[PDB]
């Protein structure tokens, strides 16, 4: 009888299938890394970083029709999406590439905020209302900690 679209084992396996040419390769896989880590801490979930295409959150890096129908739209507006737990293209992250990527300072928008808050939904998690929240659904550049008690009540709710 119970519901929400979630992941039914605790280690989730990723795969970065390409890279935006806005960073090194090495600081776009430790954004990742980072942002995986954020939840991974307050979650029995374990995320597993590896080179397969049978992973179970793919992230792509792509610009407007990439395959799957949700189109992006040039710089700005929409940044990223990312599908529910499921098989397939369910539970992968893309990546809007006409978007500059950067750690967020100066210009850009900040891969590791993004990303953070696209594999919220990949997890199962939908938007919060709260402003301050890691899942509000609006990208608001910070320097501090992403997570509000909303967001760890939400994949808490989820996965224990
Ligand atoms: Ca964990
Ligand atoms: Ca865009
Ligand atoms: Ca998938
Ligand atoms: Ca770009
Ligand atoms: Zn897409
Ligand atoms: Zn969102």
């Amino acid at each position: 009888f119970e519901g929400d679209l979630k992941w039914h084992h605790h280690n989730i396996t990723y795969w970065i299938q390409n890279y935006s040419e806005d960073l090194p390769r090495a600081v776009i896989d430790d954004a990742f890394a980072r942002a995986f880590a954020l939840w991974s801490a307050v979650t029995p979930l374990t995320f597993t970083r590896v080179y397969s295409r049978d992973a179970d959150i793919v992230i792509q890096f792509g610009v407007a029709e990439h395959g799957d129908g949700y189109p992006f739209d040039g710089k700005d507006g929409l940044l990223a999406h990312a599908f529910p737990p499921g098989p397939g293209i369910q539970g992968d992250a893309h990546f809007d590439d006409d978007e500059l990527w950067s750690l967020g300072k100066g210009q850009g928008y900040s891969l590791f905020l993004v990303a953070a808050h696209q594999f919220g939904h990949a997890l199962g998690l939908d938007h919060s209302s709260v402003p301050e929240a890691l899942m509000y659904p609006m990208y608001r550049f910070t320097e501090g900690p992403p997570l509000h008690k909303d967001d760890v009540n939400g994949i808490r709710h989820l996965y224990g």
